[PDB]
């Protein structure tokens, strides 16, 4: 099945308040990583609504005072 | 340059040398292993599309009824290595 | 609003972390991810503007490391949203 692989990079501190809207948003599941250049959140979303969704939360509600970036990447599951 | 499975792999950091085996008698020529929260992620290039659902066959099929996981794939653009 | 861009991940030993990250930013590259990862190594990964410096930091790294050291580099569309 096709998803949508939502990665969301930024600072380490936004980690809980992140992790909540992807939570929130009705993510099944997340990782998350330690990254220099900071946080790296992975995120396969049911569809794409829900990928852009919590891109747009995180970006509108932190993105003006804080270094970010958001991106989607085609993935493909085959178990989980 | 050429195009690639990149097969990634979320269980368990218990089951590191497990799954780590089954990658390497699969025939894969390498991988890298990282710790993550939400773990252990893998990530495979492999030759072909066989190999990808092959390990991935092996890993859910022996793992996933007893532990969490998640398989996927994506597609990459292999200049070197 | 969106935009296409090449995500170039360069996995390679750690004690090239230093090296690559300069040709990283002498290709003009933004901005960079760099994690440590088993298989130690270290992983990169550069959203870059274009193709062409995608592939001007993958000749450099490739070119005059590896023939000595381990590594692989490759590319994965990235479809950036925010940033």
């Amino acid at each position: 099945k096709r998803a949508n692989k939502l990665v969301i990079v930024t600072e380490k501190v936004l980690l809980k308040k992140v992790a909540k809207i992807i939570e929130e948003a009705g993510a099944t599941g997340y990782t998350v990583v330690d990254t220099g250049g900071n946080v790296k959140f992975e995120v396969l979303t049911e569809n794409r609504e829900m990928a852009e969704k919590i891109a747009d939360q995180v970006a509108i509600k932190f993105f003006t005072d804080y270094a970010g970036i958001i991106y989607i990447c085609e993935a493909e599951v085959l178990y989980g």
